[PDB]
């Protein structure tokens, strides 16, 4: 009913790096293909299990339906800064994915963070830097030169211009070809490599690009055996007073009914200039109606929410328990899109879009039969014996402990009855990924730790009906 | 060699309306068209000297040099909340106009901030409510209806769409025909009117606007008799950040060479959602390269701004000395242009713009010479005898009293050396406007009272180069 658990991605021991170099695994992420292959993600964290660092975004294939894994296929790792002084916060950082894939066009999205050299999201400054330009029309990144006001620009065939719009004998690396794709933002005048653009400290190259949270893109058409370069998809989305834009980890959905069938759907957060990680992170989807050439934000659930009488706004906001942060996204039959969020309430917190996830209704329910200790979830749609369910698994708590698969059944009005709550992991328990693998079996992919361990290893179980409904 | 003052808007005594029930008029703006006329522009406040009421944009001309003014013209009045409780806050509002004329199109603009019923810019909400949607590719102006969460639209003809988008029975008036466009958004349910969605309180219908700081423009093709019906610009130029964004006001310029030569240039300022007027207020201009039909925002100053080593941005800056506020543009004959800023200094603060007004160069340049109390100013470029100066006016201090007109000199460098410091108002003395006259001759329109007179009683004088001189 269900099985033991398999190690996909196995993190050293006792603070020390694994067998190749890696102190920590995170951030799960599970995926089922239309090829029934599976596809697990992680974030490869090689110096420490901190949120920042040297950070790989990485995948393992299954072909036996998560019997055997292949071998670690990178899909993006940004080279470190070599002359950083301490080497913990030295390079440029990638985070925290959510997978998905067009059924349409089988082609396979990896959507995750970036931030530049630094501690990510806990070292962003307390002023804006003007990170794109449009000219003519046309969108570049800015670059920043050490002593001057303006805005450079990095422009057609990564060509560096001038403020004034003339071009440099700078170029910078925006079509990478080394693996991993470690030579992107590489800074060069002419033949030589003088340093990175995502490089902050004890620079060698006289650019960098703005102090920023970024949301980068990767793709892939072969089943995940091999990556696009990273696309950044960050002026697609990120509005202008959006301090931190992320993604909320796991794996997003295509609306499969209703008048935005096709839409892809991945669950972001984001913080304000207000009160930042204090008082502002509020969920929301960035979606796809073009099967991922073109992104665009959905409202937040905070948007014009009603709390305690007052409105707030998420771009405004300054309210600690009216907070949502990572989601995890499920569509109903009815067409109505769920989306639960990571709260600060103690218990799961729902919100509720009846237009494809552009906007959310006004009320935000509470269910307080299932525990939230403050760390992501994961949920999906299933279908059983003619009945609609929705299973979602997180920590049961009290601390980020005691794995739970929760199961729904889903309502006419598309309301949500809680009938029965599951352990599936004794110990440590944290980030999780779930997915229908077929036939009445379901894969769950999550982190954990036993022996000493450093978070996480990243395990995988499978079960079934009996699982879930035993009394 | 300056001319006695000849009263062109006149303030009420001792707290009271003048004869036709204003009490205050204030924000002067003054300017010389291609026919020669002058346009003198002002707030027309009813009922009291603050910044919100009932306000109408009003303009006068005179085709004589300023000898003589024929009737005032209204511009944009939008009528009161009926049912407000205290009608001293409960009206929508217009608020600081700038004047200018495209040089090739003949076409005179007036460009004027626009809040809904309320204390404007004290007046504005604590969290942000959305003001615009676009729509399969069109912006549409969002209304808000009381219990509902979602966001309705006014659409084409202005009926209102639902947050769903079906049509209703509401409509808006978004072709007002009254005089002064009094009926703009009226909010009709058929055939009857049932309210305006600019009203806030005590409200008849179920729609209003979100509560934030607009940007309206009328335009005026017969040199200023008549004008258009106001044009919501405010999406062309606020950004999602902006909290208030409204003009500085006087008379804006037409840049008259370089590579941006026709480019119009508005100055105009903002505040971010961290400290608003508190340590936010940031000078910046607006721009149109189609002679008024599209407008674009430049940078502020204060962005990448290296204040106490550490960068700023306007958006997220909370500095009250870093603060720069209203102001007045001046392109130089080398194409530079001079952002003269309203600030908290105690002294001149300046600009520079290489790139027409679009950004600007690390170093705000202060010249203790000129006293700034933190009160509006105008400037001037002007030529003689084949030299090259700027011409300021300002309160000289301590108070907002001491009227001066303070000249430079524009050297080759583009650094300005302050010849003279010329009294031209004893008494109070405030926001001011300044116009070549042509001969040598040179106009402003300022604010003073005298005999008990309400703030402000706006005034004309005439000078020339023997007062800059003297
Ligand atoms: C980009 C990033 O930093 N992602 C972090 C995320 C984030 O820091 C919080 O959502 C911020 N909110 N702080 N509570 O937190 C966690 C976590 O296990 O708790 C893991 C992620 O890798
Ligand atoms: C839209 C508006 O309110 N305009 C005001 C302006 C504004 O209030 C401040 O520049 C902002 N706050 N100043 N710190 O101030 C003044 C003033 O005589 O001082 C007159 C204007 O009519
Ligand atoms: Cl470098
Ligand atoms: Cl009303």
């Amino acid at each position: 009913a269900l099985t033991e658990k398999t190690d996909i991605f196995e993190s050293g021991r006792n603070g020390n790096p694994n067998k190749d170099g890696i102190k920590s695994y995170r951030i799960p992420a599970l995926l089922k293909t239309d090829k029934g292959t599976l596809i697990a993600g992680a974030d490869e964290r090689r110096l420490h299990s901190s949120d920042w660092g040297d950070i790989g975004m990485v995948i393992r294939r299954s072909e036996d339906n998560g019997k055997t894994w292949g071998d670690r296929v990178t899909i993006t790792n940004l080279r470190d800064n070599p002359k950083a002084s301490d080497p913990s916060i030295g390079s440029p950082v990638n985070i925290d994915m959510v997978l998905v894939q067009d059924p349409e066009t089988k082609r396979i999205f990896s959507i995750y963070d970036m931030f530049p050299e630094g501690k990510g999201i806990f070292g962003m400054s307390s002023q804006k830097e003007e990170a794109y330009k449009k000219i003519d029309g046309k969108t570049y990144q800015i670059l920043y030169r050490e002593g001057e006001k303006g805005a450079y620009t990095i422009r057609e065939n990564g060509t560096v211009y001038t403020p004034d719009g003339k071009a440099t004998d700078y170029r910078v690396v925006v079509d990478p070809v080394k693996p991993a794709y470690s030579d992107k933002g590489d800074l060069y005048k002419g033949d030589q490599l003088l340093g990175n653009i995502y490089f902050t400290t004890n620079k060698t190259s006289p650019f960098r690009i703005a102090k920023d949270s970024y949301l980068w893109m990767s793709y892939s058409d072969d089943d995940g055996k091999t990556w696009s370069a990273p696309q950044d998809i960050t002026p697609m989305v990120k509005a202008d007073w959006m301090k931190f834009l992320g993604v909320g980890p796991g794996t997003g959905i295509v609306l499969r009914n209703g008048p935005h069938k096709g839409r892809i759907l991945i669950p972001v957060y984001t913080t304000n200039n207000v009160s930042h990680l204090d008082g502002s992170q509020s969920s929301r989807v960035i979606y796809s109606d073009d099967h991922g050439k073109t992104w665009h934000a959905g409202e937040a659930v905070n948007d014009n929410r009603q709390v305690d009488g007052q409105k707030i706004h998420s771009s405004t906001m300054n309210n600690r328990r009216a907070q949502n942060t990572e989601s995890t996204v499920v569509q109903l039959n009815n067409g109505d899109v769920k989306l639960f969020m990571r709260g600060l309430t103690g218990d799961l917190q729902v919100a509720t879009s009846k237009d494809g996830g552009v906007t959310w209704e006004k009320d935000i329910k509470r269910y307080p039969q299932v525990k939230d200790v403050y760390v992501q979830m994961s949920a999906i749609h299933t279908m059983h014996e003619g009945k609609e369910y929705i299973i979602l698994s997180n920590a049961g708590g009290p601390k980020r402990e005691n794995g739970m698969v929760h199961l729904a059944r889903v309502e006419e009005n598309g309301e949500l009855t809680w009938l029965k709550h599951n352990p599936i992991q004794k110990g440590e328990f944290a980030y999780n990924s779930l997915q229908e693998l077929g036939n009445g079996e379901y894969g769950i992919l999550y982190e954990h730790t036993e022996k000493g361990q450093n978070a996480y290893t990243l395990s995988f179980r499978k079960f079934n009906w009996e699982f879930l409904s035993k009394n």
